[PDB]
């Protein structure tokens, strides 16, 4: 019973050099990395990351936030993967986030939000296929 969900620490994390502490409470909270790469994403990969929200307000600055530096991109496993990752991520506004998590302790604006995590099991291996081959996941 041990799914995946797809994570990506945004430029704003990466450009602070956490992506050590944040990996930590992946692993702490049991949560395994299975794949990983560093990348910058064009924004046509951006895009098509977050089509489901194209026609949506804030879909501008969402794709413009994830192409303006590196990213960090993770296939993290476990059981509830998927909702464990969302309980460490917090609430999408920093604002709004409970004490402990990712967005509340590392997350400077709704925007510059620290984190991605995949919202349900579809969403999940959408997310994973894209950015990863199966051949590059390595279950352990
Ligand atoms: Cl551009």
């Amino acid at each position: 019973a041990l799914e995946r969900t797809l994570s990506i620490i945004k430029p704003d994390a990466v450009a602070k050099n956490v992506i050590g502490q944040i990996y930590s409470r992946f692993e702490n909270a049991g949560l395994k990395i299975v794949a990983a790469r560093m990348a910058h994403l064009s924004r046509a990969d951006a895009e098509k990351f977050y089509a489901v929200h194209a026609e949506r307000p804030f879909f501008k600055d969402l794709v413009e936030f994830m192409i303006s530096g590196p990213v960090m991109i993770q296939v993290l496993e476990g059981e509830d993967a998927i909702l464990k990752n969302r309980d460490l991520m917090g609430a999408t506004d920093p604002k709004k986030a409970e004490k402990g998590t990712i967005r509340a302790d590392f997350a400077d604006s709704i925007d510059a939000n620290a984190v991605h995590g995949s919202d349900a099991p579809e969403t999940a291996r959408v997310e994973i296929a894209f950015f990863f081959p199966e051949m590059n996941v390595y279950s352990r």
